[PDB]
């Protein structure tokens, strides 16, 4: 009965943004275990582009995420079909299609982000005060 | 065998400091329940300074830390011994001494906070690309 999600991102400065988005891949099915991919500095600073806390910072707040089951840090930046086997996933979960494969195989499962909750978003409620 | 323990609290922007404390007081004892109490906005102004995100905010992003097992929201801005029995408190997990009564019945266990890990911490960082 129990299903293996795979949610894979930055994670950069967590807000509830994120942690909504874990929510939801955590309840995709009543029993599910849900893995969490975090991306290297790196590769985020080449492919997605600056990034606030290191590896180490962005895995360890996951850590304490209700959840995550469990984490993969660092994690590949592309998702392949040796990487669902490794793992043994049952379905990615995520917000030229990279995931295409993924909904042919019927192993994809939409999420959605929340706005406007951001933490850069709570700075500026900070400066209105001036 | 188990042990409730509560925790109040302010929990505005919600950071790694705040997430190792709340671990903390959860493994004060092998079986735990943890009550975290988030303080009203009025009382946290008045009392302490000022607060960036509503009740609301800081309550629905504590919902999801995984040591969190029951929120009290809002929670009185003082302790009373009528409280502990109200809730069946056991201990009081905290960093004139007005802890000095819980001590005294010993009910008084301390944790710890973490410095430089801050959410304002992290604005420091990005702004020191220029
Ligand atoms: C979206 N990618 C999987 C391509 C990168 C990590 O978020
Ligand atoms: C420390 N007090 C209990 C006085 C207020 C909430 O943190």
């Amino acid at each position: 009965k129990n299903v293996v999600i795979y949610a894979d991102g930055v994670y950069d400065m967590l807000h509830l943004g994120h942690m909504k988005q874990l929510e939801q891949a955590k309840k995709l099915f009543e029993n599910t275990t849900l893995i969490v991919g975090v991306t290297s500095d790196n590769e985020t600073k080449l492919f997605k582009g600056q990034v606030v806390q290191t590896l180490e910072e962005r895995t360890e707040t996951l850590k304490h995420i209700r959840w995550v089951d469990e984490i993969i840090s660092p994690c590949p930046w592309v998702v392949t079909p040796e990487f669902l086997e490794k793992y043994k996933i049952d379905y990615v979960a995520h917000d030229e299609d990279i995931y295409a494969w993924l909904k042919r195989a019927g192993k994809f499962k939409a999420t959605q982000r929340t706005e406007g909750v951001s933490t850069t978003d709570l700075i500026v409620r900070i400066l209105k005060n001036y």
